[PDB]
């Protein structure tokens, strides 16, 4: 069986946190080294049991204005991008997010004659996009996409809840330019 436990709607990293970096005008696209700081973790989202097999879809809306490295630059503004993982309930599983598709980010596991759930993670890191001097640059509250709960092995969802949102809290780079 299984059941939903979790947030349907989910904040990225600290409300209107300020991150400060340093990159030279020639290393761009830059990423923020913010670690696993701007995310969102729960390790209990979906309450699963006797022999449920569950796995991760995720899927993220922002237009895709770049690639690097294999995986999607999303877009945020014109000077701004992010870079995004999804994936089981540790952040270091995260898989990096490419394309606006439902993409697998955790293969899954099953439950045995017993009950245990299953969480999520999510993280971003901001990138600078343009060349341009010193700046301080602004990002809105902005909705980043989803994940969803994938049964398999001829497990089944029925009614119960697969998805949850995720949206980007507010945030401030305070960008200086070498
Ligand atoms: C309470 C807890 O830790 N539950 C975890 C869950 O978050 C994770 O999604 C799943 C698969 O790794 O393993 C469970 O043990
Ligand atoms: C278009 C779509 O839904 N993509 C799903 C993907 O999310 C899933 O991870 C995969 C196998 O698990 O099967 C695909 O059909």
């Amino acid at each position: 069986a299984v059941s939903f436990i979790g947030s349907t709607e989910n904040d990225v990293g600290p409300s209107q946190g300020s991150y400060s970096s340093t990159h030279a005008m020639d290393n761009l696209p830059f990423v923020y080294n913010t670690g696993y700081n701007i995310g969102y973790q729960n390790a209990n989202v979906w309450r699963i049991s006797g022999g449920f097999c569950v796995g991760l879809d995720g899927k993220v809306d922002l237009p895709v204005v770049g690639s690097l490295d294999g995986q999607s630059i999303y877009g945020l503004t014109e000077e701004v991008g992010l870079l995004i993982w999804m994936g089981d309930t540790n952040y270091s599983r995260g898989t990096a997010m490419s394309g606006n598709s439902w993409e697998n980010v955790f293969s899954g596991w099953c439950v045995g004659n017993y009950v245990s759930t299953q969480g999520l993670s999510v993280h971003v890191r901001p990138v600078i996009l343009k060349r341009n001097s010193s700046a301080q640059y602004s990002v809105q509250k902005t909705s980043i996409g989803s994940i969803r709960m994938r049964p398999y092995n001829g497990s089944s969802a029925g009614s119960v809840q697969t998805t949850v949102n995720f949206s980007l809290n507010p945030f401030t780079l305070n960008d200086t330019v070498t």
